[PDB]
């Protein structure tokens, strides 16, 4: 499902992201805008051979478990294909992770090169959240 950016903002803001860690709604749809233009269904492989899932880019290097990742793990405990569902739930929760594993929304490059710093509120300015 490709959402749009206020009803993204709503299912995020529903699935408890508003604020998690510290993190304002807007840093966080506009890491899913720059990760997968708002697509659950993005897949995109690294040149390590791991790949990013979902909407938010989770990577199978320490995420998911997509079979095909040598040495790696899956901290979330869930198949990357679950990552790829119409519904969030299963992104969200593992963002929720990695949010808190130390570095903070840095673990997205995108956020860290496209977002961090500049008035994330544009991206939920509007919305009947
Ligand atoms: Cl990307
Ligand atoms: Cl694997
Ligand atoms: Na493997
Ligand atoms: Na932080």
């Amino acid at each position: 499902k490709v959402f749009g950016r206020c009803e993204l903002a709503a299912a995020m803001k529903r699935h408890g992201l508003d604020n998690y860690r510290g993190y304002s709604l807007g840093n966080w749809v506009c890491a899913a805008k720059f990760e997968s233009n708002f697509n659950t269904q993005a897949t995109n492989r690294n040149t390590d051979g791991s790949t990013d899932y979902g909407i938010l880019q989770i990577n199978s290097r320490w995420w998911c478990n997509d079979g095909r990742t040598p040495g790696s793990r899956n901290l979330c405990n869930i198949p990357c294909s679950a990552l790829l569902s119409s519904d969030i739930t299963a992104s969200v929760n593992c963002a929720k992770k990695i949010v808190s594993d130390g570095n903070g929304m840095n673990a997205w490059v995108a956020w860290r090169n496209r977002c961090k710093g500049t008035d994330v509120q544009a991206w939920i300015r509007g919305c009947r959240l």
